């Protein structure tokens, strides 16, 4: 259907295989911030003195479904309502109704150069592995090469591999009666592997990650709750 179908499959399947694992029991992940059910972990990793620190967070959001969370995360039309670190954004290519390529710039983090990013953003539903397991909605955003990448001399090109992975638990329907948002919970695993693509001071990037990832998860999840309240559920 498009030239990135196989790459998309590999990237999604890699998150399904490796990103969903629990890390509460795993001393190799450092728990850096906890705010209720929001648990943010990282590993301290540098390659050539540049911070790569894999980030992984879990959260549990009442009253929204994974399909809703993923749609709001993927939909570029609502990006401005919840993003706080983007300066500019351009849709570079549409590949499918569920997959686009995006160019964006982030606000400068002093004293490093501003960063830009060029990535494929795809939204997929993954069927239950067995009839015991939940279905998964996943958004994966991962860097790719493209010819219609802008010249932007202020920016160093970062590379990313991010996934927002959601499983939704509900009270079953009681005969002919809908499920209430009161009885729905969206379990989130969010992972972010960012390569700043060049020099940046490690302590500054680590301090920024520690602040901004929790702020993002809080703001974004609250936004989804706020926008879906009193609207019919989209499972
Ligand atoms: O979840 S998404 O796919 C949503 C679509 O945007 C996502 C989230 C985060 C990033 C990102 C990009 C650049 C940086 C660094 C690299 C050197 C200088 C800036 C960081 C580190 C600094 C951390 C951070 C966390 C949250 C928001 C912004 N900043 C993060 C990209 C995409």
């Amino acid at each position: 259907t498009h030239r990135f179908v196989q790459k998309v499959e590999e990237m999604v399947q890699n998150h399904m295989t490796y990103s969903l694992q629990d890390v509460g029991g795993d001393a190799n992940w450092q728990l850096v911030v906890e705010e209720g059910e929001m648990k943010v972990y990282r590993r301290e990793v540098e390659e050539n003195g540049i911070v790569l620190d894999p980030l992984k967070a879990t959260h549990a959001v009442k009253g929204v479904t994974g399909h809703e969370v993923c749609n709001y995360f993927w939909n570029v039309d609502v990006r401005n309502d919840w993003e706080t670190t983007i300066e500019n954004f351009h849709v570079v290519e549409t590949l499918a109704d569920n997959a686009i390529i995006i160019y964006q710039t982030h606000k400068r983090v002093w004293p490093a150069s501003q960063r830009d990013v060029l990535y494929l953003s795809v939204i997929r539903k993954i069927p239950a592995l067995t009839e015991n397991d939940p279905e998964t909605w996943i958004v994966c955003n991962f860097s790719v090469d493209h010819d219609s990448a802008p010249l932007n001399n202020r920016c160093v090109r970062a590379k990313i591999n991010v996934a927002m992975i959601c499983q939704t638990l509900v009270s079953p329907p009681e005969g002919n009666q809908e499920i209430s948002r009161d009885n729905i919970l969206c379990k989130i695993t969010y992972v972010a592997n960012v390569n700043p693509g060049g020099w940046a001071p490690a302590s500054v990037l680590r301090a920024v990650a520690k602040r901004e990832y929790p702020k993002f998860l809080k703001r974004f999840t609250s936004y989804v709750q706020e926008k879906t309240a009193g609207k019919p559920i989209l499972f």
